[PDB]
């Protein structure tokens, strides 16, 4: 079968809180951009055509929805005044850990610079906020633990017709 | 639950009448547009890249609809002509202050010049002004006072169906 | 209450002709843009960015609907051909004067050149004329006085049953 | 009243043709974009801006539908193919010529090269033939004279249900 | 009446093939781009505005529907692939030659390379061959003779309730 | 008959993997665009103008709907991220080979480096995979076998009402 675009979430925390605080995960998530890519010029001589193939350039965004009484986005906002270095991890939620590494999924680790923080806010939609990081090196493919609060969501549970007694 | 855009307003005020008068609203706000945004450029060199930011450069923008009878979009004509500073407040309904200062909300501060004045009125729409601004500094995150009569709105009351005998 | 776009008209008189002719209204307004902008560049030093503004660039339109024995288009054709000066009137409706200037009206003042002048003629639609120009220097704010004939809207009367005997 | 777009129709012949052929109307118009314009810069000094205005350019187009049987589009590109002259009108069919020139037309008169010539023909649209004119010099404003044949329109007459007998 | 676009065709044939091969009709046409063009521009001396005209720009497109089975579009691939000129005929379908050449149509004759060779198919759509070719030269005018197989349509005909027996 | 876009597929495989593994059919095809182009230029002499062709320059792209528990995208990034030559294979469908070359079908053969890998996922979308290719020469045209198993697409049966007894 197809895979979801659900399944793909993203955590942030900052450099220099790597030991009193663990990862956390954005309130309300919409969309990201993720893509890399590569430039490739060709240099022509008497022998034929030769290619030399440059560094890697990265492309990042996301796109959240403002939530009130929400702590972290100010974090953001401190380290981008103070060019601080921002954690970012991308972990499936389809593709689960074998043998030595049950109940582990496949994620990607990135360290980079918030470039870009923007938000417009209309008189009768809810606020937007974009991010754009600019990373420092080639990330890198591992294994990463989620915990059971930050993977399943919450529904009201079947109550009955009798009084709510004090 | 999610913050809604309705609760972000902006106030006005000229800096050489800072003792004469207090902060005013503008009359009917439509939308506007805060966004900061920082330039990242690469240099190579024989180990590895290095990444140099620069400063920060601000995008701000307002819009408005005209009413009839405001004095206030006069003074910001005046000023963009004479290159006055304007002082801009940028406050948010939702997040009340704690215990020192309670009933204050959380607010940010600035000081820019006026750069863009237009209007364009057509045959069957109402006016609508758009202002840009240009700013000089980071801005100042802090809590502002905001008086009774700028935060709530006005609707009519019942009445009964006697008369309004002189 | 807010200000609707049908307030706001032009109008034109040549500057050789202001002995012999006194201003005019032209025939159907559309609509016309307004607009002016200054240039706000950054120059960086060791001590903190600095901020230069330049001379304000003003950007001016019209657009109208030809009419049949209109005379007054050919004058600012013939005034476009040899580069006369044309002097530009923006008046509103809405706010009336006080005191010493009773039955006047707040209007701004400008004189500039014509430098843009073209219609396209379909097979369906009217005529449409568009003019842009290309002001001096800096609009004067003062009040202006506005005929009973060039302000009023004409619209037929009540008639009988009767004939029209001659 | 307003003026309508039909009443705006274009003439053309050949330089060299001056003797042997008179004008010759299109066979069938669509639309036409008649637009000139001036370049205005300014040079800034000590003293205040100065403003020098440039030559004027001229921007002309014409659309029409090809027709079956037509010769004149061949001239056309002959014309094109060799670099002559054409001359072109441009005739009002509403503003009519008073005493000594009753019965003639509002008209202005251009010369000018051809520099576009371009169709595209699709699988279930007519052919539709794009001409773009150079324009030498100012054109020249005059009347003209517009033949009976070339201003009227034809249409079926009334017949009776008799037979059509040889 | 009005010229249609589908009585206008095109053909092909490579160079040196102009011995072993007649010309032959791509299977399915879409439509056509044909359009030429001049550059003008204008130097000022001090007696006036003088024009000088370029050289012919020539701007050639062709559409098609990719037949199964179809062996020239390979043709035409091995000629790109190696630099070979093409012959291109434009023909119209309806105006017919007269007196020494009846039965004749009114032609142009071009030849070119091809510079672009480009097709896309997607899931649910047909594939479509789009070609772009570079003329050498001016094209000629001319009379071309169109075999009766290429300009007639095959349609089903009439046939009974009896059987096909063998 | 016309060609549908259903009936031509890719093919991928590692060029150091040419011993241990055979290519490889890529699980969900949308579309690509296989496109070839080249530049022409003309320089200008007093005998006439002369015709210079360029080198020719590939345009190659793919798109597809990522899999759950597909591993060979892991592949094609690692690839990526090391500059490692990847073989491409295009395949019709419709076209049968003959004599010696019976069940063959026709293809051409590239050899090219990756240089973008792009993927955004949505809320409500399933994932969607971007790659373009940077190809090393001109593409050699010959016929290729395809299993069995990668041409033909797979349907349940038909089962009867009755249970399915272990």
């Amino acid at each position: 079968e197809a895979k979801k675009g659900i399944d793909v979430i993203l955590l942030y925390r900052v450099l220099k809180n790597e030991a009193k605080e663990a990862a956390w995960k954005m309130a309300f998530q919409t969309e990201h951009s993720n893509g890399k890519s590569r430039d490739a010029d060709s240099t022509a001589t008497k022998d034929g055509p030769i290619q030399n193939m440059a560094a890697i350039e990265y492309d990042f965004s996301a796109t959240s929805i403002v939530a009130v009484g929400d702590k972290h986005i100010d974090e953001l906002d401190d380290a981008f005044d103070n060019s601080e270095l921002v954690e970012i991890w991308e972990i499936d939620k389809a593709e689960k850990g074998t043998d030595k590494d049950v109940d582990k999924y496949k994620a990607t680790y990135f360290q980079g610079y918030v470039s870009s923080f923007s938000k417009t806010p209309n008189s009768e939609d809810a606020l937007e906020l974009e991010i754009e990081f600019a990373i420092n090196g080639i990330g890198q493919k591992g294994y990463a633990t989620l915990t059971t609060d930050q993977a399943e969501v919450v529904s009201y549970v079947f109550k009955d017709t009798v009084k709510v007694e004090e």
